[PDB]
């Protein structure tokens, strides 16, 4: 079965670049605009820059490195011709069909599996790769959430802290690049904070990411919450976790546990560095979570860990990983 | 007749602030959001900061310094009850009804005059205060345009150059803050350059402002064109005019003519400074066009003149001026 | 005694604006540049905009609303003739004389008191207004630190939490506007993080501000630390405090304690809001610490509190308050 | 002769990356900081991102892919040990030795050639590659200037216009990313405009780049001037040239002449595109000047041409080209 993308946006386009680079063929791309515009946005990217290959188009297809990909502008997911293009797995990256009752419309068009690139409601399962991907059951799990970028940044760290030390409870903040949910200048929005000019403000906004970590690490249920602060950067984020552990530790012990995890069982998901880096250094990093070791603090059993993540590229790599897992399992 | 605003956006809200400060009663504000949100946006502004007064609201009204203003969320302009609010002049600042055939819908609800806060299609006349406001005729002109921010920046300077020296031809660029037409991150847009992340790019885009200037100053027909470059600032712009004149001049002579106009016949429209200023210094300046004298260059008959403008506040002051003209004329 | 300023920078100039508005006479301003430049920088400010008054200069003086202020460019503080200008209290805001042994150079020129506008080493006392200003002893305390902007944001909140609930320990992060210590583009710096382009990065950096809060609240000694994240905003910051308290609390109780303190004993120092604000809304706020009530979280005895602060204007208001206290006490 | 770099800054480091990729050996790098910092700044770049190879250091050397490069911190050019490292060609990229009298100090350290990466005074020749590099005479030209980034953007376009149509005179503006000469927040500067916060302003500033174009195209002497507007982008610029030609032309003819030159005699120096691009699309482009064809305008004999350039990477490629020319000539 082939792969399809609904919503060729920031996440959809990076997921495409990654799948394409891995040889996983996407057969249909659907959005709301014409193919000239889809091609143009793929070709030129303000963050990741020129597509490393050839991009062309006509009224029916995008042509990427000589490969024809059907490309359409069908607003209602029930009407997307997935079956005709041979698509069995749909990446749902529009942002408007995160309710499973709406995302299931892709099955009417002949899809077998939908991966929602966001927190969902009513999904069969939420997966964070490296943390609970072994819980995926291909016979029962058809509408699947890959969680949020922030949850993917948190869960690997929290898994390590729980397994090495035990976690009584924790709170976090993510200091996070702006995204297309926000506003360029002050403008009506359902969230009166996100209404405000994004590139000249620090903007507090509610996040379900810490609560949602309990979906993949049930030990955190009812004892993990947090906040987001959106700041004037275009991609790249950092999670600042303050945890109360079940024993007293040093910063060095916390770092050693995270390093061991990054080099071993969580390799490719969790990364670890002791370099004095900044945001631009993690742009286009494929990891979910990049521990910045020099920032770790400990006051007995109370610790502070920082983990960077490129909220576009890192997360998109996880969507691609999940697509490959779903394909592997049938 | 009372005044009404359709589109309580960046321009609509600043025009409201200005009219309120002048004692001009706005009796109805219409947008697409609830009154909590309208009140919030008025109260807290990322550029002009806290509204100088009390703002409150309920389901039917905004309350500003005690005074009740009907506040609604009616998507179709034909259905706004301007008549019941006593509104005769509508400020059309949504950005989606710049075609006079659509803006005329306000007359169905009982308005007598519509001021479109943008370049228009099919309007009765386009007015630039200080340049052709005497052409406004209340017996002929009912749907009128106040032109663009850029046209209002250019026309006062071009008037002076034409009258003092004569203009053979001219080209211009405006280096211009981003606006809400643009995108925060790369996203589909009808204009493939405006599709791109606004706060991390210089973005070329087409402008009709020079051609529009050549109509309010008709002697320049076919002799004036230009371009815009959108850059990462939140408000404030500068026009860079290169003109071939009908004789040799000096920079000093050009500056003297502009200063004379600013101090006399174009006072309140054209300003003049010799200070070494930058963008932040012209934020909330009420002028249409602010000549930066130290930037003026001349090579014989070829000159270069720079004029700043706050594309929100300055333009909003001109809308308010046009509103007061229209009210005065009946 | 009259007041002098050494270092007419971001803090020095705002302190001047504030003292001038309060009628406190500044008799000498010293920097490294000429009076034309000092006058220009006071007149035009990229954040606080046009100085509300007339500014002029000559080779020996700045003139503010017609009042002459001696203005010089003397690099060695031992050579500034404070006593000749009648100056007894020096505001030391250069950033390079925060070691008390260096700040004492002002005493050679006849000053009696030096207020270092930063954390210091070897000072007689560090004061945070509203927290320990009553500890000031005019007979013995001559070299005084007003602490950092961040310490001033933290100490009022920590005082309230200790007094209402008891604080076992705490960690914090400040998400903080860039400052002139940082680099516009990647450039050598003693801090490899601060070496990096400030306006296109989130930049972690060490802060002593939580540890230094123990200077004014000794109960926190060995029990409070944190981190800074510098982000692309030009002024305005927020402190994110995670505290372990001595009993279980609700977010409502934490907010009520902070509101009571803001409305009572800490009025003018600590503020409290329930509005959904963003950074631009706290620019030019005079408070040290502005609790954002809707962001408060509690999980049993672990709480999370956010306090905004304008790192320039708020802090400058505290410097001015301390200046007035020192003058009052003799 | 081997190559040396004095001033391992924005230009110095990119020139290093480019020479390294070309297999041109750099044998000494001098700056004002320690080798840890030089290695760190090479390794991690906020624009061009991770150095594509291994970087290490000790007290005496940097190591790039295992190759040892002497690395020192000698403030006085006369004292740099160029002779011991076998260096015959010094890239002078500190910004403080653009006067040939000071730059000549490298020759008494054993160097034979100095390429000043900026406009110079007293130099033996100023070269813009593609325009007058054939004038380089190795027997007489010791101290060589590679001109400014802006001059390199202008001269290729002006050469084409003169040769195809004839140029009577011209004026230009460059809309230009901020650079390390500028200030992060308002701070004293010799240039009162450049004193101002760079990332929240449009900042007009003088440029000698159009006048300096006459050094390589003498027909433009006294007939070409312009201005710069510094805007909040971290690299990437665009030149906006308004030229009066010696006959009437269309935009199509102008574009055809620029395309022919880009595809033929000026290949690798001048590029030509008809794509609808923005600043991020030209970051890390190696060309001096990239014509944006869709922006070209003509009114009779008055034309307007826009040419993009990465002021770091493009210019650094020209420094590398000139180094290779100087090496080839002996
Ligand atoms: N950007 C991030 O950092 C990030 C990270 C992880 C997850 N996500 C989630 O991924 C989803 C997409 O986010 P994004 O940032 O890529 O958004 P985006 O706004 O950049 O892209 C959304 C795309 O969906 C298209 N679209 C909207 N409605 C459609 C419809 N009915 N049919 C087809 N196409 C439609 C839009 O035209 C646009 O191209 C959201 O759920 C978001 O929460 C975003
Ligand atoms: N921002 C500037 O610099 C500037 C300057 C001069 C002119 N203008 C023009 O003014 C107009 C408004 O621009 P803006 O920047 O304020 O835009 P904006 O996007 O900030 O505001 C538009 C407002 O219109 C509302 N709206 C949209 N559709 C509506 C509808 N059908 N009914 C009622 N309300 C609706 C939106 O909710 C929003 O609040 C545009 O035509 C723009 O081109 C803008
Ligand atoms: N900016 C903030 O947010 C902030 C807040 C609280 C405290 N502070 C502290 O206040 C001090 C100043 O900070 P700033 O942001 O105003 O810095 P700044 O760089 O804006 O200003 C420093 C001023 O001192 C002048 N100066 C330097 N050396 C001098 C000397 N030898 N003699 C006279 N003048 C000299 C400089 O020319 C400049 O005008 C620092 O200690 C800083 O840590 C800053
Ligand atoms: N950045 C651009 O866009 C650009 C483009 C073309 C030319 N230039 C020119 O290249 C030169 C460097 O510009 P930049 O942007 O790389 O500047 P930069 O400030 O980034 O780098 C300058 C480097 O020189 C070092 N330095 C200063 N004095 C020194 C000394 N005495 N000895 C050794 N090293 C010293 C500094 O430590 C720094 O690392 C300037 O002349 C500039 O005008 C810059």
């Amino acid at each position: 079965m082939k792969v399809g993308i609904n919503g060729f946006g920031r996440i959809g386009r990076q997921v495409f670049r990654i799948l394409h680079s891995r040889g996983v063929e996407v057969a249909l791309i659907n959005d709301l605009t014409d193919n000239k515009t889809l091609a143009h946005l793929l070709k030129y990217d303000s963050i990741y820059h020129r597509f490393p290959g050839e991009v062309a188009y006509d009224d029916q297809y995008l042509y990427v490195d000589g490969k024809a990909i059907r490309a359409t502008a069908v607003k209602d997911p029930k009407e997307i011709p997935w079956a005709e293009a041979g698509v069995g797995v749909v990446i749902e990256s529009t942002g408007v069909f995160t309710d499973a009752d709406k995302a299931k419309a892709h099955l009417e068009g002949g899809a077998k599996k939908v991966i929602i690139t966001a927190p969902a409601k009513g999904e069969d399962i939420t997966i964070v790769m490296g943390v609970n991907h072994e819980a995926y059951d291909p016979s029962r799990h058809h509408i699947i959430s890959n969680a949020s970028c922030t949850t993917n940044s948190l869960a690997p760290v929290m898994k390590v802290l729980e397994e090495a030390f035990g976690v009584e409870k924790a709170l976090m903040t993510t200091v996070h690049s702006y995204t297309n949910d926000q506003r360029l200048l002050d403008l009506p929005h359902k969230d009166l904070r996100r209404a405000r000019a994004a590139a000249i403000n620090i903007i507090p906004t509610t996040t379900g990411a810490a609560k949602a970590t309990a979906l993949v690490l049930p030990s955190l249920k009812g004892r993990f919450d947090g906040m987001a602060l959106r700041v004037p950067t275009a991609t790249g984020s950092i999670s600042d976790i303050t945890a109360l552990l079940k024993r007293e530790v040093t910063a060095e012990e916390v770092n050693a546990a995270l390093k061991a995890a990054a080099e071993g069982p969580l390799k490719g998901i969790l990364a670890y560095t002791e370099d004095e880096i900044v945001l631009q250094d993690i742009v286009m990093d494929p990891h979910s979570s990049i521990v910045d070791a020099k920032l770790t603090k400990a006051l007995g059993n109370m610790v502070k860990v920082f983990a960077w993540y490129d909220n576009e590229w890192g997360y998109a790599n996880r969507v691609a990983d999940l697509v490959e897992l779903v394909l592997r399992k049938g």
